[PDB]
């Protein structure tokens, strides 16, 4: 299914991501440089911080207690639309889901 990253100067960058694969494993894995990902996944960082676009933002699961705990470091402007992307798993109802990435996670 699709994913767009829109980086912190506007470019989209749209990837090909297979169901059960997050956000943020399909972006390091793929060029997303602006996403760092450091913990590897386990909402123990805040350095795959993205905003997600409101019309997605119903579809994903909630932030659980650990990622809300999390969110509160990030570096960037928090958003009520902030997520830790590793936290967004793909699946096909989330096609087309778009990301905004902030100029920075560290
Ligand atoms: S990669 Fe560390 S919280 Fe998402």
């Amino acid at each position: 299914s699709k994913v767009v990253y829109v980086s912190h100067d506007g470019t989209r960058r749209e990837l090909d991501v297979a169901d059960g694969v997050s956000l943020m494993q399909a972006a390091v894995s793929n060029g997303i440089y602006d996403i760092v990902g450091d913990c590897g996944g386990s909402a123990s960082c805040a350095t795959c911080h993205v905003y997600v676009n409101e019309a997605f933002t119903d579809k994903v699961p909630a932030a659980n207690e650990r990622e809300i705990g999390m969110l509160e470091s990030v570096t960037a402007e928090l958003k009520p639309n902030s997520r830790l992307c590793c936290q967004i798993i793909m699946t096909p109802e989330l096609d087309g889901i778009v990301v905004d990435v902030p100029d920075r996670q560290w």
